[PDB]
């Protein structure tokens, strides 16, 4: 099987889904074939060279699944973009395009982080072209970090528009695919459409809110999966 996850937002001041990732990473991904990570894995990135913990915490944890023979990959999101090759060594993972086309046991698969199917907000768009430019990023990052950890902290103080039909389809011909997956808008779903003359699936993620959510793509079919960020004990009350 194939695992995809995306919109975790990890953020030292939400430990609880840092745990539940972790215990995601020790058990459910150490038997995967692969591990995609389909951007938003963190709530803020402002370099790789922020010495934030957390940030060492999730590398050694990711690497361990590497090192384990799954490996793993990252599209980024719209929080989460300057992530570079420093994290991906780090972390053992391999950077990916915005967009990509998976074999995954014979059927062809898009994925991406999603934002970009989200053409009805312009405002978004224009945004995204600025900090996506690349002579824009290195200008920020060749800002001090304390610099950095200012501006983000000032613009974090400042609803997901959902994806834009017409965009979806656009994609799946683009590629000439049948199968789409990706996170951001926080809505888990399974979308049927028509994509180059033949029914298509739009599968979502959703974000790790109060639960860990997961696709699971096997030879036979694609499972959406909710699960508990800890081990839930049972007990018993008379
Ligand atoms: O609705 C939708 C889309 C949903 C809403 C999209 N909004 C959204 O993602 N906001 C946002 C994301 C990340 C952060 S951050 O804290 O991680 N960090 C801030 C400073 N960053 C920066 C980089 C560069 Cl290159 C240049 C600058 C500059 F020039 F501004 F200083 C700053 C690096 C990133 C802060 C805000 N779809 O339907
Ligand atoms: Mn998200
Ligand atoms: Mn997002």
């Amino acid at each position: 099987a194939t695992l995809f996850i995306a919109d975790l937002h990890l953020q030292t001041e939400e430990p609880a889904i840092t745990a539940g990732f972790l215990r995601f990473l020790q058990g459910e991904a150490r038997q995967a074939d692969a591990l995609y990570i389909l951007g938003d894995l963190f709530e803020a990135w402002i370099g790789d060279d922020d010495p934030n913990p957390l940030h060492q915490q999730i590398a050694s944890a990711i690497k361990a699944v590497v090192d384990a023979g799954v490996p793993c990959y990252f599209i980024h999101g719209n929080r989460d973009f300057l992530v570079g090759q420093r994290f991906a060594r780090q972390s053992g993972m391999i950077l990916l395009a915005e967009e990509e086309r998976l074999d995954l046991y014979g059927r062809e698969v898009l994925i991406m982080h999603g934002d970009t199917l989200c053409t009805d907000d312009q405002g978004y768009l224009a945004f995204r072209a600025k900090v996506h430019t690349p002579w824009i990023q290195r200008l920020f990052l060749a800002l001090p970090l304390f610099i950095r950890h200012r501006i983000a902290a000032r613009m974090r103080a400042d609803e997901i528009m959902d994806v834009n039909p017409q965009a979806v389809v656009d994609a799946m011909e683009r590629h000439h695919v049948q199968w789409l997956i990706h996170g951001h808008t926080h809505r888990p779903a399974v979308h049927e459409l028509q994509a180059n003359g033949q029914p298509a699936w739009r599968v979502v993620l959703g974000a790790w809110h109060s639960e860990g959510s997961m696709v699971k793509v096997t030879p036979d079919d694609v499972e959406l999966i909710h699960f508990p960020f800890l081990e839930e004990n049972l007990y018993f009350q008379s």
